[PDB]
């Protein structure tokens, strides 16, 4: 028989998300009808072929690196992206941006560092990139950092970004942004994004998705700070390095408590990569912080999952 | 030996892989002479049949993070973070570990990010801060941290506050690349206590032989500071271990480093069983590797194995 499928024996506290450098906290469903879920981040096949934008390092997520250039009487910086090894990005390869580019939108906050080659003096600054703006354009090669400087970014000096968190305007409805079911216009306004890894939705009656959740630190305002992936990224690790032949439809698993040895749900996960529970309704799950997933077998599409408590 | 689950390391190349002392990928393979210092860091620490050790644990984005509740410091703008574990429960000072896991574990000046949330109102802050970890108040042993920062009315006390490591700092008016020292401890209970359930010191005990660096390059926040930072294990590789648990047949696991577009090896080396690598080489160099090159292993040797000698 072919290689065996298996998850990593992880607890979701021991995990982390695929979609921002910060651990996973919850386990969350609810009914996904009224938004896209589409995300780019966080996205491999059961047997291992990263789609979209996903790529290995759980620390390169919504990271930037490349070159600076001042925008003349302003505050930003235009950067210009090199990739993640600083090789040249090249931006007609068959991906919808540089790996790891952000898959929401939103204004993420961080911290732009560079250092000087000739002597190996370093600066760093509040840096704030803003997905939804027009200048917005990873595709293309380039995105814009809104700082507070004017002075201190040199020119042709390897330059950094390290995401931290998100902001919201004080003044507009709270909560209202990032959107983290919108993907930017990752050329820029009046262009199609290209390669996506396909939308996801429940196929069975009954169904519905399983997040892996995070809540982003928020900088500054009322931010919404959920952030759902559909697989941690430790499971696309997994998937990757194993590599095991996808048997059938959906391979069935079980979220065990170790400490009653009991089984508390099951769940189905696709093969295209993403996991479905059954269940109507809004619900942050209660699980042991000990609890973990295992694979049990693989069963066809109509498979009928026990209602989740 | 045995009849037993065969022992492995990840199919990734260096540059697929995260330092496992700070959130940041890896770059280069380092080798180079360990007499003159104490290799003795926390992070980064696991044995080939998954035993975590130091302050060594799972996560790569949780390395140098610090998290808990603040209270100010009147009169300055320095903060004392009583500090919370991973999942936000109460910090164990009795747990036999040198630290609370994923504290840093060398001299330096951290600057990063502090960000806080209002658990009433959903309102956030975050602020520019920095960690001197080899300040009189880094206690992380004793459950408290001190923070310096830019703001003096702004952090709220009882709330949730999450510290984001970014990288180094050092004083320009001071001798270029004198901090970070990565490879000095920091008393993690403060002076006047001794460090405790460290992670050994580690040595090449063999003729020829040296330590095998897995190396990154910290980001630079201000000034001129000490940028190479070297772990004796890719974080993946703790990862790996502590999954899998192979048992060890011997203490000595022989690797080649592989070069899968041509099929022929590059070099090979021990990866010893209690969790650090050594090649075979007398000096500094920074090893030369195709980009697309990975390690495996290949069979368990006893304690008098040769290896032939790196480039
Ligand atoms: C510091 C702060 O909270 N700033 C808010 C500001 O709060 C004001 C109100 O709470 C009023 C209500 O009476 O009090 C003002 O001062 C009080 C003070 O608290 C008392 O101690 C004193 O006795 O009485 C005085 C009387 O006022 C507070 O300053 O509200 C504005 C609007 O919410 C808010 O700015 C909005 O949101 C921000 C993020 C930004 O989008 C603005 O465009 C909006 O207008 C202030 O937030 C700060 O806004 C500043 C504008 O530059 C900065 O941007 C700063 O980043 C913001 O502070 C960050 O996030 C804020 C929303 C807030 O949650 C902070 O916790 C965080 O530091
Ligand atoms: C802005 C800056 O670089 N400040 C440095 C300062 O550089 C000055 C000197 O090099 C003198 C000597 O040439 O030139 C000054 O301006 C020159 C300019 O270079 C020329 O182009 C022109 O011909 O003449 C002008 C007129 O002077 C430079 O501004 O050097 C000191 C030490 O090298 C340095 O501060 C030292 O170390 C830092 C960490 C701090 O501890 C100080 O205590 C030390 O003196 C300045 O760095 C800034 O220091 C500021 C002091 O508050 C802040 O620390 C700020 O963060 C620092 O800026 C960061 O680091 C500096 C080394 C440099 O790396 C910056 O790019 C970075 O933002």
């Amino acid at each position: 028989r072919t290689k065996p499928f298996t998850v990593p024996i992880l607890t979701v506290e021991e995990m982390t998300n695929s979609r921002f450098p910060i651990p996973l906290e919850k386990l969350f469903t609810g009914p996904s009808s009224a938004f896209v879920v589409q995300p780019q981040n966080g996205r491999c096949t059961t047997d291992g072929a990263l789609l979209g934008t996903t790529q290995l390092s759980p620390v390169d997520i919504c990271t930037f690196r490349g070159d600076v250039t001042h925008i003349a009487g302003t505050q930003n910086y235009t950067m210009n992206l090199a990739s993640q090894n600083w090789n040249n990005y090249d931006p007609t390869e068959e991906i919808p941006a540089p790996l790891g580019t952000p898959d929401f939108v939103g204004k993420i906050q961080g911290v732009l560092t560079q250092t000087t080659r000739r002597d190996g003096s370093t600066r760093g600054h509040k840096a704030t990139v803003s997905t939804g703006s027009v200048h917005f354009t990873p595709k293309l090669g380039s995105v814009q950092f809104s700082t507070d400087t004017s002075n201190d970014f040199e020119t042709g000096q390897n330059t950094r970004f390290t995401p931290v968190g998100v902001v919201q305007d004080g003044s507009t409805t709270h909560q209202n942004e990032p959107q983290q079911w919108v993907l930017p216009d990752y050329s820029g306004r009046d262009s199609h994004n290209v390669h996506l890894a396909p939308a996801v939705a429940p196929t069975f009656p009954g169904e519905q998705l399983l997040f892996f959740r995070s809540t982003m630190p928020g900088c500054s305002g009322y931010p919404n700070m959920n952030l759902d992936c559909l697989l941690p990224q430790e499971w696309v690790q997994h998937f990757y390095q194993e590599s095991a032949p996808a048997q059938s439809d959906v391979a069935l698993l079980r979220f065990v408590n170790p400490d009653t040895g009991r089984v508390l749900f099951e769940c189905k996960l696709h093969k295209s990569g993403y996991v479905t529970v059954a269940h109507t309704g809004q619900h942050d799950l209660v699980i042991p912080p000990n609890g973990y997933f295992r694979f049990d077998s693989w069963v066809n599409q109509f498979y009928t999952l026990a209602p989740m408590g």
